[PDB]
RNA sequence: CGACACCUGAUUCC
DNA sequence: GGAATCAGGTGTCG
C-alpha cells in the first residue's frame, strides 16, 4: 500500500508558491520526497500542483508495476472533495488540473484514494513547501 | 428627520442570532444605539426583530412628539420590499412580525419609509449584531 | 431561472 | 485585527 502526503502554499494568495510531497509505505518509511517552487499562484493551484507532482513521482517506481492501492492524504478539504466527486469543480484553471489528474488516474493509477487530514499530520510536506519558497526568494 | 439603521444575523441559519440598531438625524448625529442577542432564529426573523426593536427605541424620543419623517435603511431586500408592498409576506412567523410592525406604524409612526442598502454601508449596525452574539456565546 | 440576505466547511496567508 | 482562494447550503421573495 502506498501513502502519499501532499502539500502546497502560496504567500500572499496569490503569491510565491511551493509544493511538497512525501511518499511512504504502509509502515511509514519514507520512500521519496520532492520539494519545488512553482512561481506565483493561488493556494488552490498549489495544492493541485503538489498532487500532480506526487502522481508524477509515482513513476519512479517503475511504469510496469501496479494494482497496489494508493492513498493520498492532504490538508485540503476542497481538493479532496473535488477528487471525491463530492464537491464540484468550477474554477477554470482548477478544472484544468483536475483533468490532468483524471487523465493520470486513467492511464497509470486506477487505485487512487483521497483523504483529508488536519494540518498537524502533514508537517513534513509543509516543511518541504517552505524550504522551496525560502530558497527561491532568497 | 430620523434615519435608522437596522441589522440582523443568524449563525447557522437558523442559529445564534442578534440585532443591531443605529439611530441618527439628518446631520449624521447618532441619537441612540441598540444591540441584543435574541436566541437562535432564522436570518429573516432577525432582520424583522431589529426593525421592531428600532421602532421601540424610537419612543425614547418621547411619546408626544411627531410628524417628522423616518427613514429606515436596511440591508434586506426581502423586508424592505415586503414593507413597501412590493413583496407578499407568506411565511407565518414573518407575517406576525409584519403585523406587529404595521401596528406600531398605526399607533405611532406614520411617516415611515424604507430603503434598501448595500452590505458595505451598514457596518456599524452589523458591528452591533456581532458584538451581541459574540458576547452571548462567550 | 433570478434578487436579497444568512451563513457554514476547508485552505492560503497578511 | 485583516483578506483571498474555493466549495457547501438555508431563509424568503419574484
Amino acid at each position: 500500500k502506498i501513502i502519499i502526503y501532499t502539500d502546497g502554499g502560496a504567500r500572499g494568495n496569490p503569491g510565491p508558491a511551493g509544493i511538497g510531497v512525501v511518499i511512504t509505505d504502509e509502515k511509514g518509511n519514507t520512500l521519496h520526497e520532492s520539494s519545488a517552487y512553482i512561481g506565483e499562484t493561488t493556494n488552490n493551484v498549489a495544492e493541485y500542483e503538489a498532487l500532480i507532482r506526487a502522481l508524477e513521482d509515482l513513476q519512479m517506481f517503475g511504469d510496469k508495476l501496479v494494482d497496489m492501492e494508493v492513498e493520498v492524504r492532504m490538508n485540503s478539504e476542497l481538493i479532496v472533495r473535488q477528487m471525491q466527486g463530492v464537491y464540484k469543480v468550477k474554477e477554470p484553471t482548477l478544472k484544468e488540473k483536475f483533468a490532468k489528474i483524471a487523465h493520470i488516474k486513467m492511464e497509470r493509477v486506477p487505485n487512487l484514494v483521497f483523504v483529508h487530514i488536519p494540518r498537524e499530520k502533514n508537517a513534513r510536506a509543509d516543511e518541504l513547501v517552505n524550504e522551496a519558497i525560502d530558497k527561491a526568494l532568497s
